């Protein structure tokens, strides 16, 4: 490999890279503008050791009295439907609301696995709210205590707009214990000194602090029955989500996964690239065609298409390939289906009708033939007809309207087309027209699919096939080529079809 | 490769990379001496340990009290529009002025983002000043204090001109805290000492030093409630930013990027560097036209040109190419436009006509031909006119005037050129105009594009291909000579076009 | 590569090596003889620890107390204007002057970057002298203080010749301590000992002894509110520079950098070496001519020179090479310009005619041929007024002095020399003198330049290439033989000039 091949793959595939990447992108922006903020907040003790107290305070005792002292078994959340909501009102300015619940008592249900019970508050006014469990609606008002359906509540200050909405669980002592141990960390910074350090994130730049100075007056007053340096402060500005290495991140996944698709497409691809490849092998490529992103004829309506000016190309090369052979008889054919058999020989009729010499089109694809639709058509008499013996060679024969040359159609799709083509019949029509034309072009089906193409190209002169561009491989031309030389047809060359241009040729 | 090819692309992009260097250093030298000098401070005391003490020193405590004493949480700026206002107005020698500024209390919107507010102060002589926090204007006086719209303020011994304004900002104590601990270290220098080195840095000389005598003294002060062996001071010399590194990274960047730059230019070179590339292949070049840096002919007008040398070169070179030619009509042709060919013929054409024999010019290229421009004309009945029919075949020669040939235009743009080439008016043409010249030499498009000049060359005993120098490669070339041999035309050579002097060959 | 090669471009450039490393060697050795020389002092104390005091030793109040002490911040310098001018004192053997200034206060301008005022002091006689700080000029006398212009001095035993000038700085108090710092050391050479090493590094080997004196007394008196051994003394040899190892460098650096220049420029040679490298690609080198260290011909002023043996050797190879030629005339030409053509043909018609056969030189250079003026000449009636068809072919001829030989000149210079040159006057020129003459020898421009030599070498029977030794390459000769052969002119071959004994071959 060189460095010039996989520079162009890249420039021909730019459109799937920058794509990719762009959505690689957007999505890690969307994501580090809509997660969460966590805040950490610090402290700092003197120990007048140190290697115990750091499970001293990790222990359950010391978290299990914060949490009894602050009540953060209590544990409510604003409420948002979606997966977003609390992101988009965060960025929107909307100022999240709270409330000072002082007593909590769900009914416990307490089942198998839902240990937690839960309910929605939904905030009417600033004094009254509604609450909802598991469909049973009441109102309460704060100030008041609420006994009812074996449900204790004690609502203080709300602050929220109204028609908010609050779950308010009442999670299992050891699971808050569980939830405040994951987010704390004690560490000693010097593996010598008295100073432990003690780190505390979470979502609430307030509440962490507040945390943080009953777990350390928690353990001063434990231990006197130690020094408080700093108390514990925020730091304003976010630990986590970390932006700009999340953005980093997601550019350099999004290139390295284009890369990797880039690589995989180019070391899967089997079909023809050049015309190179097909004269390694030893097959004249008579013409390369370029796509026409222009039922009616291109050499018509747009004679001055860059495909019909290589067609013209193609049309001086036949001349000078078509002499010396045994009759004025040319057959393309092609290798696979929608390969462009019926467009370049239409069209070559065509340019070859304009210079003056009469052209006679025949159209031996008896099985999906459609030239009659493209010319304007009497789909009665065609080559089926003449051929099962119940038409002329004169009743066959209709004019292309803007073209300049006759045709034959198919006529109708006969049970027995490979037999028909095989009637002596066939060699009279081509021997009469071989003497009242200059040229006749015959369109047959793919040779790699039936045998038509090997039955008609006995009486041919000249054969070409056509391969296009990208579809067909070497190996299904290499066949074509073999398959009709078995049968005792010499294939004169090739022609590309369906032409593009890439960068990396 | 080798030693050569290397040191050669280096000299031929001289100017680049010159060019590239250049603009990198300016952009250091501008960066280092408009970039702020940042002074450091130092200080040197003894414990009577000195693990904790690090963490003693560096705690919010004792900064705390060292912002309360300073009033570090006065951020007072001097106000400069631009980027580059600052170290601008050092370089030309102004004295930076300054605000001794005991009690600031801004309203303190404390909205969710902006925790820092901010005033803007306008000195206008040396007693008065204007005071602006979001439009609100209000005059104050050096002195008396300030109690107006929420605002208070006692400014003492203002030192600036003048016009000059300062932003004044009251930031929060932790963010001035967390501002003095970033650039403030403590270090043992033993590792077992009671020494300690305290070290402070900052763009005030004298309030870095003042700030860490406060330290200092505080530390003193609170562990007797230590030794102070060097007070602070200042090194005049500024730690950063550091010039000549900062120019020596600059140069060798700039050295590296060229570089790169070069080697992934000369990578991605396909064009014809030398004619021994297309004598690789088996194709003679004939000669090699260099650049001609002087609507007339060049032969005509600098007949000592350089180019014109190499034309005739080329002339005596064809004077034993084309005998035992089948006659004595000569093709120009090429691969792509723009190469050089009607250059190259009509320049051929004007130094085979001064040597005396008589020379005939056609512009075959029916489609962009703009010979008659070049040579004075009337514009009617052209080769278009001829070949349609609608014109004789002495009512289309003309002569140059300051040439010595007679030339035929190409005429009006036909509709169908390539199927008016083909009609046997032009061989008839050609056939009567090889009786009455010694010469004829025929101007065709590319043959990548059309197919125009395969039609021409069936009667032209010799053609020639003009190859561009750096434009085309040479696949192009042997693309288009392939192309003529298929259609029955045998091209003697090749014509490089276009040469300039690269010292890498 | 092998040695031999090496060695012989070593040997080649004998010259340059020796240049460069000699000039070398000469600048390390002004350098290590006008160097300042740096003496060191030395003192030893015990510590009764010593981690702590090297600290206590180095710290700015011990030699902040030394400096007040010893008056340190009062910098004398000696006037030298040049950068070698104390070096070349020191070496002429003057003894250096001082004076013993015990008060010294200067106006202290303390501008922006000037924080050092400074004065300059010249020695009129023994008591009195003269004092310039920024043009104003004073007048002090020994003894009695001066306090004039906001200056206080006080100038004791001043010992120099009159006219001597000295710089007397007042330099701040951090600055002489920075400096004393900077070249004072601690060491304990143990590690565990009590014993302290102080060094101390300066240019007065008295003075550096009496500071270090100064600094163990300080250090001695704080710590009593250690024991000095060995109280500093300096040793007589100085430090720096060390001669013998700068001079050593100095000579290695001017061999590295030869050896790389010499190899430098062998692998940027492209010239021709030596015959074999044209006989390689296929070239008959017939002679090889050395360089003529010896407006007239060399082959008559000098008949024993070495290069007309060389030539008179190329007479008897072309008395062989002529044979069964089509005619008598030989063309000497060449690839560029001064490679010897004109030359090589003049000599060689000297030499060939002293042998007793009729010969004619043409000077076909009608664009820079000066044969004329080295023949003796008649300017009028050259080649190109015979071409032209102004002259007759009699009136052209004329006959050269020392020589023996008859010459055409080229006379005017045309506007058209290719196109002169193809007339056929100048065939019937050639076919008339080819009968009254043994041999012609023509001269011909260049052939990468023009095209001349081309047309001529049509009726030439023998064609010789000149090669420059150095300048031409084997690319140029080669792309000359090929233009020739392309144009119908067969080179028999080659003759190198200009050749050169290298040991290297
Ligand atoms: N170079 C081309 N440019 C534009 N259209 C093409 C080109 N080649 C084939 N086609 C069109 O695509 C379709 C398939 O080609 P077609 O020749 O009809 O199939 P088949 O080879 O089986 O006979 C057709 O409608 C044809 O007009
Ligand atoms: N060696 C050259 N020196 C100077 N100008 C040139 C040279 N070769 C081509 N040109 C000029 O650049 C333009 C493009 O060349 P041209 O021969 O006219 O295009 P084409 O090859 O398609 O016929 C022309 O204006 C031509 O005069
Ligand atoms: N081997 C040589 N020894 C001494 N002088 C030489 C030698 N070769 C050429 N020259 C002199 O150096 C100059 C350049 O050579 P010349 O033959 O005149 O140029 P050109 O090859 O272009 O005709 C001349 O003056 C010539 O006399
Ligand atoms: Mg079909
Ligand atoms: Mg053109
Ligand atoms: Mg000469």
């Amino acid at each position: 490999i060189d460095l010039g091949r996989v520079i162009g793959e890249l420039i021909d595939h730019r459109k799937l890279i920058i794509s990719i990447t762009s959505v690689f992108t957007l999505f890690a922006i969307l994501y580090a503008l809509l997660a969460t903020p966590i805040y950490e907040t610090d402290a700092l003790i003197q120990i007048e050791q140190s290697a115990p107290e750091t499970a001293l305070l990790q222990s359950r005792m010391i978290l299990g009295k914060t949490i009894d002292d602050l009540n953060l078994q209590i544990q409510i959340e604003q409420k948002y439907f979606p997966v977003i909501g609390r992101g988009l009102a965060r960025l929107m300015g909307e100022k999240p609301g709270n409330i000072d619940i002082t007593r909590l008592y769900l009914p416990d249900s307490d089942d198998i696995s839902n240990n937690t019970p839960s309910i929605i508050l939904t905030v009417k006014d600033k004094e009254n709210y509604s609450i909802n469990s598991d469909g049973i609606q009441l109102n309460g008002v704060v100030g008041t205590l609420l006994n009812e359906k074996g449900i204790s509540l004690l609502v203080n200050e709300i602050d929220a707009k109204p028609g908010d909405q609050f779950v308010i669980t009442q999670l299992p002592r050891l699971k808050a214990i569980s939830d405040l141990l994951k987010s704390f960390s004690v560490a000693d910074l010097g593996k010598d000194t008295g100073m432990l350090t003690l780190t505390l994130t979470g979502d609430n730049p307030k509440r962490i602090s507040h945390i943080l100075d009953s777990i350390s007056q928690n353990y001063l007053a434990q231990n006197i029955a130690v020094r408080i340096i700093d108390n514990a402060v925020t730091d304003p500005n976010p630990v986590r989500p970390k932006k700009t290495i999340i953005i980093v991140i997601g550019v350099v996944l999004g290139l390295i996964v284009s890369v990797v698709l880039v690589l995989f497409q180019v070391f899967l691809r089997r079909g023809i690239e050049s015309p190179e490849q097909l004269e390694e092998i030893g097959i004249n490529v008579y013409a390369s065609i370029p796509i026409s992103e222009w039922d009616t004829l291109l050499a018509v309506g747009n004679p001055a298409d860059l495909a019909v000016e290589a067609i013209r190309g193609l049309r001086t090369s036949l001349h000078f390939a078509m002499m010396e052979a045994k009759n004025n008889v040319l057959m393309i054919s092609g290798a696979s289906p929608s390969a462009g058999m019926t467009f370049i020989s239409s069209n070559l009729a065509a340019t070859i009708a304009i210079t003056g010499k009469k052209v006679l089109f025949i159209d031996a694809d008896l099985r999906k033939g459609y030239a009659h639709k493209m010319f304007g058509h009497k789909n009665d008499k065609g080559l089926s007809e003449f051929l099962s013996g119940q038409a002329a060679a004169e009743m066959i024969i209709d004019k292309v309207e803007g073209g300049g040359f006759d045709y034959i159609g198919r006529g109708q799709i006969p049970p027995n087309p490979a037999e028909l083509l095989m009637h002596p019949r066939f060699e009279q029509l081509l021997n009469w027209a071989s003497q009242n034309y200059d040229l006749i072009i015959i369109d047959t089906p793919p040779i790699l699919a039936v045998t038509d193409a090997a039955i008609i190209g006995r009486y041919a002169g000249t054969c070409l096939l056509v391969a296009r561009f990208e579809k067909n491989t070497v190996k299904e031309i290499d066949v074509s080529m073999k398959r009709f030389e078995q049968s005792g047809v010499v294939v004169k060359g090739c022609i590309l079809n369906g032409v593009v241009k890439k960068a990396s040729s």
